[PDB]
């Protein structure tokens, strides 16, 4: 029955978030939504039915969407999720996808622990 405040969640989530950011290169295919006609690959919205990425991500947390950070968490995986579904395993963001994966793995097991 634990109540979790907008702000609670943003002051402890918002860093892993960040972190996701923070990588370079491989926080760039993640960092807007995926435009499937300026990025040259119109069949993404036939494959990826649930978009989701960093800045929506970052919208939700600013505006109190989340109720409970397993909510957050399954954003991000989300976010994961499309990038290994839509792209090759030899390709770029599949690469840079897996690498966001281990970061935010290591970020918020300790957040997780301290909240709950
Ligand atoms: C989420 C998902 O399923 C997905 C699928 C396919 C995608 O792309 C198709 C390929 N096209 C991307 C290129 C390579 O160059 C453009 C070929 C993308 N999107 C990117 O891959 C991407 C990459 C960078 N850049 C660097 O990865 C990089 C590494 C080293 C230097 O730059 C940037 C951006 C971007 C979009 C807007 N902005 C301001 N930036 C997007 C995302």
């Amino acid at each position: 029955k634990k109540i979790f405040k907008p702000e609670e969640l943003r002051q402890a989530l918002m860093p892993t978030l960040e972190a996701l950011y923070r990588q370079d290169p491989e926080s760039l295919p993640f960092r807007q939504p995926v435009d499937p006609q300026l990025l040259g690959i119109p069949d993404y919205f036939d494959i990826v039915k649930n978009p989701m990425d960093l800045s929506t991500i970052k919208r939700k947390l600013d505006t109190g969407q989340y109720q409970e950070p397993w909510q957050y968490v399954d954003d991000v995986w989300l976010m994961f999720n499309n990038a290994w579904l839509y792209n090759r395993k030899t390709s770029r963001v599949y690469k840079f996808c897996s690498k966001l994966a281990e970061v935010f793995e290591q970020e918020i097991d300790p957040v997780m622990q301290s909240l709950g």
